[PDB]
This record gives C-alpha cells, sequence and structure tokens, in this order.
C-alpha cells in the first residue's frame, strides 16, 4: 500500500494494479459487533481480508477504548490502540489490541484506517492472531 492507494501482490503482475479503499471494500451491517452486545454465540473474524466499512446500530468505527470482554459477540474484542485520521490523511497503519485475561493488548495485529470523502472511515482487516475474536465497532459513532 502507498500513501493514499493500496495495491496488488507484490512480484506479481498485479502489482502495479492499485485502487482506493474509500471505493472498494466490503460493507458490513452487523450490530452484534457492538461493544455493548454482551449477547450471541461466540464468533471469530479470523476469515477476514482486505478494507471494511461498518455501518448501522452497531456502530461505524472500531472502538479507541479498551472493550470489556465477552462483547461484540465473541470472547476478546479487539479495538483500536491509536486514534482515527482526518480525511487527508491516508492510509495509516495501527494496532488493534484484543481484551483478555486482565490484559487489553493480550493480542495484537496491525491494521490500516483511513478516512474517505463522505465522512466515513474503512478499515484493512486481515483475519485475526486467535479466536474467538472480532474488531468491534462502537454504537457512540453513529
Ligand atoms: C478490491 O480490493 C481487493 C483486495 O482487498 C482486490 O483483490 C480487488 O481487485 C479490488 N477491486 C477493485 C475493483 O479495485
Ligand atoms: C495504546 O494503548 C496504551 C494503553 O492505553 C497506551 O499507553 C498507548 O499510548 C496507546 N498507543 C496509541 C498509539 O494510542
Amino acid at each position: 500500500y502507498g500513501l493514499d492507494l493500496d495495491c496488488g501482490a507484490p512480484g506479481t503482475p498485479e502489482a502495479h494494479v492499485c485502487f482506493d479503499p474509500c471505493q472498494n471494500y466490503t460493507l458490513l451491517d452487523e450490530p452484534f459487533r457492538s461493544t455493548e452486545n454482551s449477547a450471541g454465540s461466540q464468533g471469530c473474524d479470523k476469515n477476514m481480508s482486505g478494507w471494511y466499512r461498518f455501518v448501522g446500530e452497531g456502530g461505524v468505527r472500531m472502538s479507541e477504548t479498551c472493550v470489556q470482554v465477552h462483547r461484540c459477540q465473541t470472547d476478546a474484542p479487539m479495538w483500536l490502540n491509536g486514534t482515527h485520521p482526518a480525511l487527508g490523511d491516508g492510509i495509516t497503519n495501527h494496532t488493534a489490541c484484543a481484551h483478555w485475561s486482565g490484559n487489553c493488548c493480550f493480542w495484537k495485529t496491525e491494521v490500516l484506517v483511513k478516512a474517505c470523502p463522505g465522512g466515513y472511515h474503512v478499515y484493512r482487516l486481515e483475519g485475526t492472531p486467535w479466536c474467538n475474536l472480532r474488531y468491534c465497532t462502537d454504537p457512540s459513532h453513529h
């Protein structure tokens, strides 16, 4: 990835093919991701790949603060150990932390975040480091 665009696999004939993540994401409207949701059969975001936008009642952004365990329809909820970028900051690299066993960063993994025209953010999410972990959404951001 570059300042504004993400590109194809290095070392392949698609390595020069780049796109704006703000125009090429998977849309998720999954209220169960809410940091306030304590129900549901725990699941795991192990299959995630590429860029994602979150919408709906569960919230439109990842949480910037540690989430209590057994929220977001998962066991170890994941939150953004960083500050969201502003539009014009480009693609930014961040740490996501999973809360477990008295440790708000028991697991960590890299996530990319970009602010987009129209007042939304997109996230590049590549699996999880363990299960059951999920990337939560904060419903305070409507
Ligand atoms: C969208 O991004 C994925 C990777 O997340 C890529 O494989 C695909 O080619 C992209 N599509 C377009 C139209 O840019
Ligand atoms: C990540 O979280 C820890 C614990 O709150 C904090 O010390 C650190 O400054 C955070 N890092 C960023 C980039 O926000």
